[PDB]
Order: C-alpha cells, then structure tokens, then sequence
C-alpha cells in the first residue's frame, strides 16, 4: 500500500506532506480531505507561519492541489462517510482532524471504502505506537491504529530509557507546551473546557494531557504509574516534557544521563543534548524527543529520591517525523 | 426605557456589562443570549484575559447570571428571532454577536420582542453613530442603529476636527490593530479571507477595514474621500489610527496639535495627549479616541502638503465606553 | 513615622511606591535612587504595562518627584555608599537593584547613613523573611534583612502547610516563570548565562532558581529536602509553581485541599482558589501565593505516593505585597 | 582586501557572517571585535532564534571561534581605537555595534590599522548606499560608509521606482516595524528615548527613524521630500513599510503594480508579490525590499490622488543580504 489520503490538512496534516516529501517517500499523497477550497489549502501549505515557504511548488485547480507538479484531489466532506475514497483508492487514511479518534468513529474511512487508518491523536484503546518504542507490535492484520500525541512521543522514549536502565516505580510529568489550535485566541466559549477558553498567547494555562495516564499503551509496565498534565504558553510551537521519577535504583546525574546518552546513540527517533537550548532550537527537529542532559536533577533525602529527567520536542514537526516513520512501516505489512 | 438585552456575551458583551456598572447607569441588563452555559458565561465574567477580575460577584444558577447580586437571564438561541426578549422585558438589544450587522438582520429582535437594536459593528447605510460626532442626527424613530467599529470611533472625531478646522480634500487611513476574534490562532481556514488565516499573535496581518470607506455615513461632507485599511499586529487589546490627508488649508504641526486640543477640550468621548504613550496606556481609556500630539507631521513641498495625524483607541473598552454613552441617548428618545 | 528609601526603581522598586500609597501606609518614601534623571523615572512610575496609569498625580522638578503633592527626593548615585540618605533621613533602604543582595554589600547603606536594609531579592545567610511563614523571627536586633525571591514567597506557603500537617520527606519544584528584566529582548550577551542570553518573549528558557534550595532559610525543617528550578516563558507577569512531594503520610487530594484551605483562611499572604484561572488572572494579586485546588494530584503505586500541588503568584505586584507587609514590620521594631 | 573584521557581533553582525558563509564569498572574515568570550559568541552564533541553528560546524578556543574549520579571532576592546585589526590583516570593519554611526567616531577603525568601514546603519552626511538603487556611487577611494537603515533598503527601491516612472512630489511613509535590541524588555530605563524605555513585546511602540529624512543620500531628487516614522510591534523580525505619496501623474492601480514589476524583474535587491502574504513570509528573505501589490491603493477625488504603496522586508537577513552586496562590491574597489 502506498496510497495516502489526509484527512484533515491541518498543522499536521499539512507537515506529514511536507515531511513525505522531504524523506522522499514512496508514498503518493492522492487525496486530501478539508473544509475548504483547494485555493485556500494551497495558500495555506505554500506560507507557513513556523516553518516558512513550501519547499516545492505549489499550484491548485478548482478540485485539486498541485504540488511538485503531482495532482492531489481534494474534498470538502464534513463526515468521513461521505469521504470519495475509493475514488482515488486511498488505501491508508492519516486521520487529522481531530473528530475521529476512536476505532469505531475511524470506521467511516473504512465505511466510506479506505483499508488502513492512521490517526494523528490519541485514539483509546487500540494500538498506539511510538515509533522505536513499541512499533514492532505492529503487524500485517492491524487496521486502524494510533501514533498518540506529541508529549506522548517525548515521554515514552525518555520514560522507556528510565525503565529499561533502573525501573520507574511512579512518576509525574509536566508538559510546558506550544499552545495549538485546540485552545482560543480571545477569551470566550470552547466547549465545556474552561481552561481553554481563554486567550492563549497571553496566558500560561493548565491543560489536561492523557500521554502520562496512557503510557500503558506504549509501554506496558508502565501500565498505571504515571500521571500529569500541562501548561501552555504563549509560544508558536516547541514544547518540553519534564518527568519527576521514583526509580527502582539509587542514581546519580551522570549515571541518569549515560543511560540516555546510550538510547539515543544510532536513534533517528530519540536524540540527546548537553547544549544549553532553548525551546526555539528545537523548532525543525527530526526527533521525536530530545533528551537534555543539562536539565537532569537528583534530589536525594536517604533512600528517597526524585529523579527529574528533561526532553525537549517539537510538537509539530517533530511529532510529524514519528508519524511518517510509522506510517511508512504499516504501510509495508 | 432602561431595560436592556444583550446577544452575544463576547469581547464587546461582557465589557457593556462591565461598563454599565461602572456608570452605575440606570438601565438595568436583565437579559443575555448567547450560545453557552450560563456556568462558562460566568466564568469568563468573572476573568478576563485583559481587563483583570470583575470588580462585582459573578455568581450563576442553570439559567442566569447573578451579577453584584442581580439576576439576568441567560439565553441560548442562535436565531434572534428566536430569543424570549419578552420573558423580563428586554426593550433595547444590545447587538454583539457579529452576525446581525444589517438592518434585516437585526430587525429579528424586534421580531422577537424587542422595541429598539443598537449594533455593535458597521451594518450597512442605516443611522450610525459616533457619540460627539453626530449623535444629534439620533431621533425618536430610529428603530435600529449602528455605531460604526472601533476604528470608525478612532478617526472620526479626528477626521471631524481636522474637516472643521482646515478641511479634508482627499486621504488615507492605516490602523495598526489589535487581533480580534475573527482571526486565527494557528494558521488554518478562516472563511475566505487568505490573510485571516495566519497565526494572529505571530504575525503582521494587513486587513481591510470599511472605517474609511464609510465615513459618510457619520460625517457627512467626507463621503468617499477616504480610504484606508488595518494592519493587524499582536497586542491583545489597544489600537491606533494614523490618517494622512491634503488638507483645505496651509498648516504647522501646532496649529493641527491646538485645533485639534480645543476639540477635545469638555470632550467626553475624544481625548488628547502629549506624552509619549504606548498602546497599553490606552488600555481601560474612557475615551473612544486620543489624539497624539507627538506624533503630528507636515509634509511640505512648495503647495503640496501631506498632514499626518495620530490617535489611539482601546478597541475594546474604549469602543465600549462610547457604544454605552450612544445607548443611554438612544434609550432616552 | 518610619521614612523610607528605595534603592533601584524599577519593576519592583516602583511598585513597592505604589503599593505602599494603596495601603495608605504610615512609612513615608522619602528618597529614591537609580541610574537616571527624575523626568525619565516620572515618565515610567506614571505609565506601566503591567498595571496601568499610576493611581496619583505624578510630577517631577530637575532633583526629585513630586507624587500626590509630595516630594521626593531623586539620586543617581551607582555605587550606595555615596547616596546621600541622611539629606532626607531616610532610615530604611528598600534595596531592589539587584546589586547589593548580601550583608556586605548592603552595609554600604549602613555607612551612607541609612540604620536598616530590606532586600528585595535572596541574599546568602541572612534572615529571610516570608511574610506569614517566618516574620516572627524578626526582632529589634536585626538592620539587614532578605524577603527571598518570588518563587520563594510562592512555595513557602504551601511546602509549610504541606510540612505541619503531612511532612514533607523530599520535593521538586518547576515554576513556570514571566520573563524578567535580567532576560533578554533579542539573543545577545547577558553576562555568563547562556539561557539567559535568548529572546525572551519567543522561547521557553530553563532557568536556574535557589528558592527551592534554600528553603530553610525559610522553613528550617526543610533545609536540603528541596530542589527546583524555572522554565521563563513569554508572559510579562504572572507565575506559577508546582512542588512535587514525597510526605510522610498517605494522602487523598481533597485531604491535601482541605489542609491547604485551612492553612490560607484568615491568611493575607496566601490565597486559595477552587476555580480554572489561568496566569492573567493572578495579575495585581495582594496575595504572595495563591493555592490552586484544581491542579492537585497524586500518582499512587503500592506505598509509593507523589504529591503534585501548585500555586500561582503574581512575581511583580503580590510579591511586593509581601515585601510591604514584612517592611511595615521590619519597620515598627 | 578580502580580508575583513566584525565590530559588533550582534543580530547584525552574527547574520554577516553566516550570509557570507552562503553565499560562498570570496571575503575572509579574520576578526570579530565584541563585549564577551569565545563560548558566548559561539553559542549566539550557533543557535538563533530567528533562523535556527546555523548550517556550518562552531566551535571555540580561550580567543577565537572556529567556524566551518576556520578560525577567527575574538578581541574584546570597547573602544574601536583599540582593536588590534593589524593582527590578522582586517582591512575592511563591518561596523555593527550601533556606536560609531558618524564618520568622525568610525574614523577610529583607521586609527586602529584598517582601511576601510561600512557601516550597518544611516551614519550622518556620508556615501550611503542601497544595492541596485546607489552602488554605483561608490568608489576606489571611499573609506567610510554606510549601507543606512532596514527601513531605508526597503523604502528607496519602492521610491525610486515611483519616482522614475511617474515622480514624487511628496509623501509620507510609516513603517510597521519588528522589536529591536534598541528596545527595552520590560518597562526601564533607555537612556533619553521615552518610548524605548516601554516593554517591547507588549506593546505599539511609535518610534523615529530617518528612513525618509535621509533618503536624499540615496535619491537625491527626493532629498526634502519624504518624511515618516516607525511603529515597532511585537513580531521578533519581518516588517512592512507603507509609503503615501502625490505622485507626479495621475495613476491607475494596475498601473503602479506593473512599474513595480519591471523594476523588480531581474533585480537580485528587490522583490515583488502578488500573494496574500504575512509577516512571518518575509523572514530569510533575499531581498532588501518585497513590494506588495495586493496593498496598493489609490485614493481620488476629483483632481487629487494620494496613492499608497507597501513594500516587506526582512529587517534583520533581507537587510543583511543588502549590507553584504555591497561590502562585496566595496571590497573589490
Ligand atoms: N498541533 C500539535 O501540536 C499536535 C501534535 C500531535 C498531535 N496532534 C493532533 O493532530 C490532530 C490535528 O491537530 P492540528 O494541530 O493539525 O489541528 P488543526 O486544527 O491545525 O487542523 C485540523 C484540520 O482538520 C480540518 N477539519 C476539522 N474538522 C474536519 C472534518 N470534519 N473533516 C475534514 N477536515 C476537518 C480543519 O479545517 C483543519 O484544516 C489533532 O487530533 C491533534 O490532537 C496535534
Ligand atoms: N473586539 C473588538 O475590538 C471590536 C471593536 C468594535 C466592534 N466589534 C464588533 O462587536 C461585535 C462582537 O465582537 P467581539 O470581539 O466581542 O466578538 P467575540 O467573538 O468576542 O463575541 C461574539 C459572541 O457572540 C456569541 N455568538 C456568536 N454567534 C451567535 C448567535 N447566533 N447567537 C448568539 N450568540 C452568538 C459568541 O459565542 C460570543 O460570545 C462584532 O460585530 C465586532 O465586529 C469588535
Ligand atoms: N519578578 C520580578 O521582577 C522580581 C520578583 C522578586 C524579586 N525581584 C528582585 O528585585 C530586584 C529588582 O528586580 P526588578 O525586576 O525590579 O529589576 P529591574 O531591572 O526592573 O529594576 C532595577 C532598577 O535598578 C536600577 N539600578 C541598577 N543598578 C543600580 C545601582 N548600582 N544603583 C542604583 N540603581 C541601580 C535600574 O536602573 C532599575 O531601575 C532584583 O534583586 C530581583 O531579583 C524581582
Ligand atoms: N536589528 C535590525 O533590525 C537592524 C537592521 C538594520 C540595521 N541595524 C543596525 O545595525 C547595528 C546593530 O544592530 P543589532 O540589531 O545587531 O544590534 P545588537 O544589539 O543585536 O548587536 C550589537 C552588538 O554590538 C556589541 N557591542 C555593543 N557595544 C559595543 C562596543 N563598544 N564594542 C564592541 N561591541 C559592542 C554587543 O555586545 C552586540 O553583540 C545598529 O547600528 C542598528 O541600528 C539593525
Ligand atoms: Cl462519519
Ligand atoms: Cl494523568
Ligand atoms: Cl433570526
Ligand atoms: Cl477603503
Ligand atoms: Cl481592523
Ligand atoms: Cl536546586
Ligand atoms: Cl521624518
């Protein structure tokens, strides 16, 4: 299968493009599916806010997108149901909407004639892959699966590491994260969250994150152990996960970070700094997370003690490249 | 006829709220539609982003709001005609949704109960009003009515002293802005305008504004002599208008910079200063504009002349103070 | 009665004056000195972006302001032993420079002539004040006194409840921190930091804090069971910590809320919310901490047990409602 | 020589060397001449949060950097007069500190063993030139010179092909600006400059610049005949220049875009668009100057036209790709 429809030509949606086509994928994006008309999906993947000009040509047709003189359809189906995809034969759907993250709401690609769907978020119980965490759960007969959240692609590899080398008996994440479209730009009503409706490049603000609560998924053990949460500020994209863990073994920084160091060592999903970074250069990273030794903290009081591990990621294009990595592997069972 | 209603609960509703407490006006809010519980009504209420906590209790029950200990009714129609106005005899409607800015739009409410709408943005050629400008063209059978935007608030009263004093033969408007609500946070759709799609709080964004366009409707003898336009930029709330003009007079800087004082001098709804402000010193003004002084230029080359007057705006509150004063007229004819 | 002094009129030097004329405090400012004219420090004590117009007239002649009609002297002297406090008596020095955050720096107000320094900032092994936790080891005896960090006035409420009524074994604190003046606007040199270096307003920057590690300044019991440090994010105020505990007892969260309600009650040092605010909403607290019941939670794995609590602060103005109240003590001994 | 030195290793300074480093120049840069160490200038240089990390190999030595294998001397001095340039043969000073805009203090580079100086900025009655409008003005025997201001490089090619075509007979320029290092983080202090003393990334900020004022240097024909100013807004780089004009002909919209497209066509310095862009598009442009036809507007009644004409730039590499035009064409003469 190597036949791709986008549902959704969102901030993901827009970069699993851009990324299939910077690795040179021999995928072939067929189909898109927005709300929109293919002027304003051209506009909007031709000028990027965080990452600046589509690398490639980008043209339109009053049902179509050009891009890299390569012809993709593009809709306007609110209810994936109704989704044309047999029309192309978009054989692996990359589900980017948001409104579909669960297997019996992903059926309507299947439904609407798509085989495969991968969705972009957190999707309950079903599998959840983490690319070189877990994606050799991964088989032929699996249909609709889930790559989970950006912060859920920053902990697991950091929180597979930890677990590996020493045990994480519990533990509890903050996420101080990028805002997102999911949040409002003046205060006012956002569903039932209040939270979220308030104005999110002016405030730091708490925000629900199931990655910590649904680790379970990616890495059974730790099925249980962990909570947390987020707080997101007012920048663009470029987030930072930090893990406060009771270990199974006493530990010292350097100890903690040698560990690391060895995980992400020939790791194109997982990477590792001792640079003195800030969120900005993580902006354009082709990891899943980087780990940053520089942050590690050991507070010991006898046999206590509170291991604090930090990994950076870009939330959107970082996310991205795990996605394309596992989507190029369902793509090949 | 001191009994109001309020439809939509936004940036510009809750503030009217705000507003007419602070007055302690005698027209009493005993109404509010908008699209929510009344439980999120209150909470954003009680926090607002950029104006701090409401200075009364804020306080709700499954259907109103109790404010400084009153009760107001909260509505959830998102047709006007919809809305039970006529339950605790909302007279005149408050009209801040955005989506009844025309005179057929508007006449739902009347439809729905009401006797009179005041419209919180530009609707068209119907009566509009900048309170100090010509609110004495207000009389007693104007049904619905509009008081122009924020920006229309800003340049008038400056287009109105300058047009007394010298005369204006032609000119041209740009306002730096603040972003609203009817921009985006992340770079996605935002109806049809391409510009409008772009992360609000990352970018400057040119806008087209009708201010310029339709000054005629507030000022007479300046029909279709200006032009102009927005560029919207990230600051939450505070604005400013320059207007560059050919002016019917030869002129120095103080000369402009004292007609210009002596208009506002008693003047309720224009401000003046010469200290050299920023936008959030605008923020919470009880003016709808304030001239400038500082930055005042002429441009002269022999005859020809270009003259470049300033004025800021809180394109929130101080808007909101003059939709309020425009309000207590309207409900007092 | 006492008259005052304030070394460094900045954020926090000029809000200090401001809330010292809100309280109507019998301490008269008498002396201020920084590094610039009277016309540049009346421009910026009238005009704040953080908090609006000044609440009283403010004026300025070539040597002094004058500020609701009375005077006060100005200095620019750079080094503090040649400020010439006896000209006016001023008799407490409010140090806020950032320059002089140890008794023997501070001395130097002792040899110019002042009898007693509060700092505004931590200071090596002094006596270290939060008020409401520790102000009654304050005694005629002392003349150079600390009121610690922001961050420290935030967690010390909440770690000395957390330690009376559970113990606290081991902790880690994160702040997710306004970005301050010892940042930077644009990269570029800031002394030895590298972090610090980074624009600020654009980036999520890792910054080191001692509020955590040296706690026992503060609370003795907890000398050396604490560490932390902050991510400075782009707000311009408004703070937020979360504490990571192991206690000495098990816990629910509701019983941890109950415990930190009862602790804040009758309190004005430190305030609880039950309600969803988010960072703006903590702008011009009175309050030098403000317990968020909402964010409580507790991650449980046999008898393993990790304790998240989080409060908010206002760093520039509720702070300073701290260091004012510890000054009217220190003051009156 | 091809041999040059960096005064000022800043935001300008640091993209002198990369934009050289791109475009493969012949120029050796062999000195850098700022305020701190090695480390620091290398971790700036390294990683940039407008342009992320920088694309060639950094690393440093106790008095050098060793960038893309080739070692640079840092030096430390202050003051001009005392950089060592003779020690690795700098002849040309890339003048980028911001304190030797005359050519009476960068005279002291000569004193100090080089050549020649171009200096980053407008820098009084000199030779100052805009690439593809004035470098053909420079010649063998100037010594001291500048390439003026951002906003100079984006508002001299627009003007120059307005006045071609149809003259300028005045006009009137605002330019919506990004925050500089000139500004102020949070609200203190800058030396005389009220308005820079102002938070800058929270604020609309009117500034001066002699953009228009100068621009006789760069077109005399036009010396006398502009003025305008800045509004400096919270983007970080990337703005927008706006010019109001009476023109010496009666014009068509369609008109002035296709005079802006022909001197645009094969123009290396000067860019056009047609698409709807926003700020964010402009940054890393290769341009001095992208002029923008969708905002073109022409305001006429009767007899009289104001028409407005909008041209982007970089202001921090677009300007820089400008500078370095012309210090390769400086340094072969
Ligand atoms: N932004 C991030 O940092 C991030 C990171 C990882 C995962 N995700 C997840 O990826 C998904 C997309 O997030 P995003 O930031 O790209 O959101 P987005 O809001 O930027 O994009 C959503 C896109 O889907 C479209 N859309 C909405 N409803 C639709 C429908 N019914 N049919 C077709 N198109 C529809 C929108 O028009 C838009 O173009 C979400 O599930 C999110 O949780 C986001
Ligand atoms: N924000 C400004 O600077 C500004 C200034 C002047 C005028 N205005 C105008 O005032 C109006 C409101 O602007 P705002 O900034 O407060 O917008 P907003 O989006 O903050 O508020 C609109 C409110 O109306 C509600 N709403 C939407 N559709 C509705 C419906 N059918 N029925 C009931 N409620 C509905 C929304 O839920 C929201 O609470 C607009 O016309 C706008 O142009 C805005
Ligand atoms: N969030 C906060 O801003 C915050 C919170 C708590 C404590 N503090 C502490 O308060 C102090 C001041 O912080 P700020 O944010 O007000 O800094 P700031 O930079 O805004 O103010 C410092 C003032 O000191 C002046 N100054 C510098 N050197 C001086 C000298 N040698 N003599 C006289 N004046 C001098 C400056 O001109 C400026 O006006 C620091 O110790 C800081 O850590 C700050
Ligand atoms: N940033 C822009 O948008 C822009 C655009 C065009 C021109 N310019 C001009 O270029 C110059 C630099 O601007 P910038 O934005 O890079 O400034 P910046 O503040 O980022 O950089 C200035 C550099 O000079 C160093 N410095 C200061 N004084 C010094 C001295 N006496 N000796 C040696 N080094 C010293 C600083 O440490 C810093 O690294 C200014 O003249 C400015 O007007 C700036
Ligand atoms: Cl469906
Ligand atoms: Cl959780
Ligand atoms: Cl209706
Ligand atoms: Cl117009
Ligand atoms: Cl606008
Ligand atoms: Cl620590
Ligand atoms: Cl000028």
């Amino acid at each position: 299968m190597s036949k791709v429809g986008i549902n959704g030509f969102g901030r993901i949606g827009r970069l699993v493009l851009r990324r299939l086509l910077e690795v040179k994928s021999n995928i072939d994006v067929v189909a898109i599916n927005d709300l929109t008309s293919p002027k304003i999906l051209a506009y909007l993947l031709k000028h990027d806010s965080n990452y600046g000009p589509f690398p490639w040509s980008v043209d339109f047709t009053e049902d179509s997108l050009i891009v890299d003189g390569k012809s993709i359809a593009v809709y306007a189906e609110k209810e994936a149901k109704n989704i044309p995809w047999k029309a192309k034969g978009a054989e692996i759907i990359v589900e980017c909407t948001g409104f579909y993250t669960s297997a019996e709401k992903s059926q309507a690609h299947l439904d609407a004639g798509a085989k495969k769907v991968l969705i972009s978020a957190p999707a309950g119980e079903m599998k959840t892959i983490v690319y070189n965490v877990n994606d050799d759960t991964l088989d032929g007969n699996d249909t609709i699966v889930s790559v989970a959240s950006c912060t859920t692609n920053c902990l697991a590899p950091m929180a597979k590491a930890l677990h590996d080398s020493f045990g994480i008996e519990v533990g509890t994440m903050t996420t101080i994260h990028a805002y997102t479209g999911t949040q409002s730009l003046v205060d006012g009503p956002r569903g039932k969250d209040l939270r979220a409706s308030r104005a999110a490049a002016e405030n730091i603000i708490p925000h629900t994150t199931g990655a910590a609560k649904a680790i379970g998924l990616v890495i059974p053990e730790l099925s249980g152990k962990l909570k947390g949460h987020a707080q997101r500020v007012p920048v663009k994209t470029g987030s930072v996960t930090e893990l406060v863990s009771i270990l199974g073994k006493k530990v010292t920084a350097e100890e903690v970070n040698n560990a690391l160091k060895q995980a992400t060592t020939n790791n194109e999903s997982f990477g590792y700094t001792d640079e003195e970074i800030v969120s900005s250069d993580i902006i354009g990273s082709h990891f899943g997370s980087v780990f940053d030794a520089t942050q590690t903290e050991i507070t010991a009081v006898g046999d206590l003690q509170l291991v604090k591990t930090v990994a950076w990621y870009d939330n959107e294009y970082g996310f991205v490249t795990q996605l394309i990595r596992t989507l190029e592997k369902f793509a090949k069972l």
